[PDB]
């Protein structure tokens, strides 16, 4: 993990079986979303089959991104590399847990709460956006499901963010309902969380994309 040899982005790479499960879950919470009462009475905030609507699936594996590189030209690729753990933790099997599925107009995913361990993946430079504050490192962490038409992943940070700043200051509001494995809260402008009863448990492999 010189430099030279740096990838695209570390992160964690679901296993197929892993992958296909939380791939699985989520077109089912968009299928019952989009099918549920409070949803429907909400559409005018979100614009329909929320399957298709976040039909932008980046080919391969689902997964977890910690730091960006660039192949090593982004700001500070090569210190995140240079770390003992980096370098210890690649190919090395992991367990993230998923505590929610949320939805918004650009993005649909999986909130990541990564353990102790894993956190000492998490990159400790990113950029500290007002939506971050408050919020402890690693709070962004979460799975892409879909996106929108002309949606950019890395939107899918600050959407997450946003929705965890609305619950941090007491504005996540009442349950309007239940789903398969949670409960449903709207949080308006579009944007609705599935709380899991149970944390969905995914494993995966720390590596490089290279792609
Ligand atoms: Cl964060």
């Amino acid at each position: 993990l010189e430099k030279d040899f740096l990838p695209l982005y570390f992160g964690w790479f679901l296993t197929k079986k892993s992958s296909e499960t939380l791939r699985k879950a989520g077109q089912v919470f968009l299928e019952e979303l989009g099918n549920h009462k409070a949803f429907k009475k909400e559409l005018r905030h979100f614009i329909l089959e929320l399957v298709s609507y976040f039909g932008k699936r980046p080919p391969g594996v689902l997964h977890c991104t910690t730091k960006f590189c660039d192949y090593g030209k982004a700001a500070g690729a090569e210190e995140y590399a240079q770390q003992e753990v980096v370098k210890r933790s690649y190919g090395k099997a992991f367990k993230l847990s998923i505590s929610a599925l949320f939805v918004t107009p650009k993005t649909a995913g999986a909130q990541v709460v990564l353990t102790d361990q894993e956190l000492q993946l998490w990159p400790s430079d990113l950029d500290k956006p007002s939506a971050s504050e408050g919020l402890p490192p690693g709070s962004r962490a979460h799975v892409t499901l879909g996106c929108a038409a002309d949606v950019q992943p890395v939107q899918t940070d600050l959407d997450l963010l946003d929705i965890l700043q609305q619950v941090k200051g007491g504005s996540q509001g009442e349950a309007v309902g239940e789903l398969p494995r949670g409960k449903l809260y709207s949080l308006g402008k579009g944007r609705w969380m599935l709380s899991l009863t149970k944390k969905m448990e995914v494993k995966a492999i720390f590596t490089g994309y290279y792609g």
